[PDB]
């Protein structure tokens, strides 16, 4: 029950990285072995870190808009000593072109692996609405 | 090589399972306190296997009209011993209520565990297309 | 913390109770001065029990087809010492016209009081799709 | 029948401070524990401040453009001694991009708590449209 | 305050006569000078009392179907001591043609005069939908 | 019979007041415990002055179009000696924005009442088009 | 004066004569050089006035089903003081093949020439919707 | 011969002052007390020439353009020394903001009066255009 | 030089053996290592004789309609003694279920491999249109 | 053995080349008079390298971007002992003129020989897009 | 077959004309009766060379910047022994307006005659496909 | 001179066949050994008869609607002693889906040899619209 909550504070330092553009965070935190699905591969199985490694140095680089992102009912599945997985819904506020406001919805799953005691992700799954925010 | 194999092994097995309509051998293999995302949800993560059993007794019934199922460029990792997770990609065939042919694309995600004895899986993610073909 | 289950099961109680069309169970859950916002109101305040009960002879009598309902993540605030408030998300299938499957989502919000050493309901707030399945 | 009245002086206050674009006094009163179901949430249940809070920083106070708001038939049940509920509809008048006038309905719900001689809220439903109006 | 019990009386009193198809009771009441406006007039105003007679042999003769009515938030103003004016709301609940209930809205006026220590009608005016539910 | 003409004196100075766009004679002639139905209250039943007063100072008083309205065959009725009710339709004529002409029909009722010798309505109808100029 | 209900009188005769509607009457009223037209007529303009035979097939076909009839707001011209004018707005009620009651307007021109026992027209356009305006 | 040949004169003039906008003559040639039907009212009968008469002031001041009118098929018949009927098809000639060629196309009628010697006009009825088109 | 001769023979027969559905020689040609890229595949790489084997056992197997090809300007290539490469351009003709006439157009590529001594085709590339015809 | 790593060189250094404008690779490894088959001639079959030569060396030499390209699961066929096929799925990652990034799917093909050892490939094809995407 | 290669040159040669001085050549080499008939013509009569270079100069309006062009599979016949006709279809690869690339395509024909020992062209005529919208 | 005409009257006639749809007559004009362009070939150079003759079976064996043809501004060149060019205009006037007639324009150019003392066509070059009328 104590690992659990470990579990879900790495999943927000993770998505507060990503969030504030840090590639160095990212890259400790995932294994290179990682394999995601995301719409940015319009549906294409992908491996390795060179794909998101484009994003972080001319997608977040304009990552100075007002947004803010919510975390709900967060479900953590323990597997073994080493093993674990997470899944939640994601919801996230900005603002669009025209002045007004916006929220969009998507729902995510992550693996986590503790090869040496520190936690490391080897899946992600991203469904619905891109996570970037469309304006 | 010898588990990354099963893992496939089962995984087929299964999906024969759920196109054949077949309740037990897919309550056998799913484990209690398996979790999903799917279509059929709404974006909501359903838990339990009372959600699924509505389908099984009323729709899936019938296999009659024809269908093929196809997966392509699976993808598997080892965590510890008694864990596992695959990644692929999900092309079916059908024909259409017009009686024409028709292909759909769908990607899907699965976490395994074994406790003692069996395979048992988890935690379920399709994305896009639900898991049956539009006739 | 044992106070947040009764109501709970009350909730389910008279949920089940509803979608078997059984008026005289409904008739001691529900306090004599009820009050309701649903879409067969078309967005107005109706009070009392003769309003309901135009329905409990002829739709909900015939609910016969296949159903089902799910609770998802209810929340639950305990008010002094005898009353309470209870919000959640509600999910239905029922089979369509065409003999396809379909689900339908509808949050919901109730406020219960306990005078005279008993539950009772006193306010109901219904979003989203009607309260009984579209058939 | 006085602490009949008091709960729509208050009720009245929270729409004033929601409508002038100030945080400060709506904190005051809204309860830190406070859930609700509103459009801007997609259907979701979202408890806490800090939600709001981006809104009051971003949308209200910026234009204050010219509008009414409107009560109608309030309804109010006293339960115990520091507990009550309150239902009533909303006209808001307003004017669009167009350069001319409309009016949108809505729909609300309130519980109210009275912990330490403080009448406080505790839950806020909306239905039809979300609080604020579409400009 | 006690005239205005009798005058809500005697308007649900006249309801009731014109549902059971009561021509001599809605005379009775009715002041044969009697002006009307309604969808059945096309947007003509009518007066007199033949006009009515021909829907107590054709078209009340035919329909029988159960059908409940409700009255919502009547005002009454008195401006003398033998006249008055009441405004309401209505809701209807009747059973279409597929088997299925629905609900109609409409608002009325009535103006009340008293001759003869007896309260007599004078006007009436049905806006929105028409008097009768549409089946 | 003589009442007959100066009630149909007062009603097309109260309609040429409301078109011209000053709100002091409105206000004279309004009782204010005045009730109206009319589009613009969406189907409900508003009561007081204020309600108007915003379409006063934003569209009535603005407005600086061509239009015509007329009044075709009134009906009157004297009941006591200070109350009477006037029926009446209205066909108005209106430059577009376009700079086109148009034309559009409403039907009307309002309710006299004459405390301390000067008349005043209490209660006022409109169906079809709204009570404002429709440019 | 009294000559304008002896006209009056004649045009509920004319009317009398349509509801047992034959067309020898129809012809007996016309004088033999009268107009008439109607752009359903395509425009022809002949004294046998064939559009108006078209829809005395259509609505007079109904008589062996109950109708009833209506008029409103007639007007009268004395032409020198040997001839006539008389128009009015008609109204007709009927049991249409569904079997729903219905209601029919239609506006009527007409002149008659003084001669005692020798009445006759020399012109009429029922214009507006003579059978059915959009169905 | 010569009364048939002056009243087709007369209607050219009331046609001409139509067009150039000549209101004093047109009221010359009508009658004070003239009354119509026309398409421009929606079904009602208008009286005096008020109505009208905003088809010449504040349309003219703008639409203004080259225009010509046909006049077919005429045919009067004569009553007494004073009466008479006249009716015409009339065709307008000006193209409007399409380039596909263009001819509007009006139908009416007018029953003529002599009181002390002079012609004038007492009823009109018409179908199809306005008393002037959009320009 | 006739080398080149024969390859375009053996395309031709092949195209001819697909087109009549004969699923034999279909097999023989193609090698048991085939790839293919097409439409039906949604732009996925698909190995083996499975994935087509589902046209001949539902569709052309049923299918009995004529069928006709056209194929223009054929270049050929040489490599080694036991390879060859073949592009072209492709228009076809057929019957659909109405029996009205349809025409096809696809642009297709093809590599050829010849161990053992019998020509067999490893690869194949269509584009545009779907390789099935549309009845 | 080793052909998957030597593709891996081989088109590595294709690729890479063709990113830049220099000819000389391009002109090495390709055959003259060859057909490929490119959306840039909307399928006329390029004849020879010259084709290529013009735009690469006069124009599409301009000013990079940033883009990266990447292949997913390639699969080669080996022929005989100097030939081989490759074929594979293509994705794009570049930046609009807009501003913002984007990413596109293609599919290819490639034949290749060993003319006097040194490899050649004597054939291309590309669908869905061209080789080069649009920014 | 050296008499069939001898026309392609000569018509090489004067193609590459077009882009040079040598057009006046183009037209000095041709009958001064050559004409043709285009596409966009519809009865405008021109002299052949003139309006395949209009198009060359629209091209170049655009363009304005070095030029490479290419003929694929010529068709050629022989008649008689002075005379001889060619059919082929060329491709243009430009540079446009934005700076982009783009690529062109028509189909031309060709008549020639050799009087006095030197190949005159007596008739032309291109093809293209520049449809009416938005090009 | 003479030689120009019959060139004209054989044209004609091979027009004139193939608007009747003997194909046999047209089988003998033309040369076995024909080029063409034409719409129907997308802009390829077709060769032989067999694609042709798809026409001559379903749609121009339906030619019977009302159709006219003309040729305008012919023009012929002599070439050598068995040979000649002609050119011209045509026009096609046929009965559209609505019922009213339309003009096309079409502009072809031909070459004719002189082979066993009769003349045949080698040669066709439609451009504008399609061959066939656009019924």
């Amino acid at each position: 029950k104590a690992r659990k909550q470990e579990i879900i504070k790495t999943t927000e330092q993770l998505i507060e990285a990503v969030n504030n553009g840090d590639f160095e965070a990212y890259a400790k935190i995932c294994d290179p072995g990682l394999t995601s699905f995301e719409p940015e591969a319009l549906g294409n199985l992908v491996e390795g870190m060179d794909f998101h490694r484009f994003y972080f140095e001319n997608l977040l680089a304009k990552n100075s808009k007002p947004i803010h992102t919510t975390i709900l009912n967060p479900h953590v599945h323990v597997i073994g000593e080493d093993a674990a997985c997470i899944a939640y819904i994601r919801l996230t506020q900005y603002i669009d072109g025209q002045g007004r406001p916006r929220t969009s919805q998507s729902e995510e799953t992550r693996v986590w692996h503790r090869p040496d005691g520190k936690w490391q992700n080897v899946h992600f799954h991203c469904s619905g609405a891109p996570v970037a925010p469309l304006q």
